[PDB]
């Protein structure tokens, strides 16, 4: 195997929110990634990491305006409402002769697919830049394209026990006819499936595809299911009860929402009432519920210093600025006693 | 193609160099290149940029303890040393009385061969580290053989009229009897070729590998240059004449140095008479001359900010303190004009 080598930002800058719309709005701490495994990634979106590309950032809960809640559901166990039943019925009836693929792409500009399909990807990410979000033209560009949708740090691991496709990240792309006409970005992982952005034609606006891309990805997971046991959960990004835009997640049920401080997976049912009173508040059922994989030893953190690889508590002794001591205490507070002794804090 | 991105950082304290063992007298500049293409590269280190895997470095000049000048080869008009002939004799003498060949492998994880070679390079490396720098166990491992030798920020570029190897980071490996025997770590450049790293097997230390590895490089330069009409150079990475151990690099002659004040290539016939009386000279016969591509209007300086690509004009305009401008400013000046307008500052 390969270890993980990460870079920790303390990001202390506020940054403008997408759904609250203010000025001092999304606040989080910040890491650059530079390449980290499945399994490290996983653990860390367990705590409420979110991946933009290589650069990961987890919200301050306490801090954000509109606090953000990761959000997963079952595939197996999943049943679908009457307006997802009713928009599958309708994209059947469309997709009928009176046609489409799902292709999976892995994140690789060495792959020939991935560069065969770039064009098509970003003339589709700039239609729907344009159309939903209206953003300015001269703002979706090449790059911003690549570096939130193209730049994966995670190693593309293909243990022999998990899916034919493999772990990594991966583009799923609904070919209408040898046409593309959605885009889904998807991270595999041992546990879960993990989504970010998505994106469709909008003048097949009145598909819905937003709700059957994630119905298409469910029965996905669902079905790399039969091969991974653990495999079993799918997220679905972040949850705001505050915004009705993505506040359309919460309908999929059964499913489990991530506490802020516990890390622990609820049930939908109960905490919906606590998140309809008030934007932020702790679940807690149990007082005495703390998180089991709390950093306690920040000594057993390895370091990437001085061109080797050393405990945190061995290289001490070398670096010098103690303001730099306390952004790596944070960096474990907020990665977890496990992934502070299998990733890398570059530093040399 | 993709323009370049690099975001650069300042450093306001002097590192402990290996020549002068002085740690106060090692002042740098540098740049984290997240992608860089080939066309930006070249003429980065021909104003005098070299890179420690995926970190671009400058240093500074007129303030280092131990000056490090770039020394530039002319595989055209270049004739073998009495001394290196004679190496050449007798190691043709040792593969005929006691079969090596020349592997040339891309730079990325993806690729099959470099993957299936990745332990006996890492071995070679961890061997040639022990023995010839006394360099611990401990102080290397596969990411220190990965951060600093595997980091490729070079783009794939392959226009036609390039050669047919492509540009870009690339490892020559000496097969002997299916052994990995040294590895030397260029680039390939449409103007030069230059040469990143190079280790080899301390047991085979009787051949003199050093010089050998040198020799091939230019030998390949110069067989590159029959299709390539621009590429007609090849570099050394930094001469120093204090230390002898990067001496050896000027006994290959016809060759030029770069005038740190002047960024203009001179004979090392007209500068070896001139580092005998200081470190640190104008090496520049016309005192009335400057660099034609310094910095001359900063303002189209390409900012990849707010997911925008922007000239530094409104950049600054939406910025209030210029205190940081000075490093932006520092960054145009080093790159000069003409590379500034082809990179992105990410720096959002
Ligand atoms: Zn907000
Ligand atoms: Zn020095």
């Amino acid at each position: 195997g390969s270890p993980s080598v990460v870079d920790y930002f303390p990001s202390e800058d506020f940054y403008r929110c997408g759904y609250c719309k203010n000025e001092s709005g999304s606040r989080s701490n910040g890491m650059w990634a530079h390449s980290m495994t499945v399994q490290d990634y996983q653990d860390l979106i367990d705590r409420g990491w979110r991946r933009s590309g290589k650069y990961v950032y987890k919200p301050v809960m306490n801090q954000t305006c509109c606090p953000q809640y990761t959000i997963r559901c079952r595939p197996l166990q999943f049943q679908p409402s009457k307006s997802h039943k009713k928009v599958l019925k309708k994209m059947l009836k469309f997709l009928a002769k009176g046609k489409l693929e799902v292709r999976l792409v892995p994140v690789s500009f060495e792959d020939p697919e991935f560069k065969s399909s770039f064009s098509q990807s970003f003339s589709l990410y700039v239609k729907y830049q344009v159309a939903i979000h209206q953003d300015p033209p001269d703002e979706c560009g090449k790059t911003e394209f690549t570096r939130f949708l193209c730049s994966s740090p995670l190693e593309a691991e293909t243990p022999p026990n998990g899916p034919d496709c493999g772990y990594g990240s991966f583009h799923q792309q609904y070919w209408l006819d040898g046409k593309i006409i959605a885009v889904g970005v998807i991270d595999i992982l041992p546990n879960c499936v993990s989504s970010v952005y998505l994106y469709y034609d909008p003048d097949y606006s009145f598909l819905s595809l937003g709700v059957y891309s994630a119905l298409r990805e469910i029965a996905f997971t669902r079905q790399l299911h039969e091969k991974t046991s653990q495999l079993s959960y799918y997220y679905m990004g972040f949850y705001i009860h505050s915004c009705p835009k993505m506040k359309y997640k919460g309908q999929y049920r059964p499913s489990d929402l991530l506490c802020p401080e516990t890390y622990v997976w609820v049930p939908i049912e109960q905490c919906l009432p606590s998140l309809e009173n008030s934007k932020y508040c702790r679940f807690n059922q149990d007082p005495e519920a703390v998180d089991e994989d709390r950093s306690t030893e920040p000594d057993r953190l390895q370091v990437f210093h001085k061109r080797a690889i050393m405990p945190y508590g061995v290289y001490k002794k070398q670096q010098k600025d103690p303001s730099e001591e306390a952004a790596v205490l944070q960096y474990a507070s907020l990665v977890g006693q496990k992934c502070s002794e299998r990733m890398l804090l570059f530093r040399n």
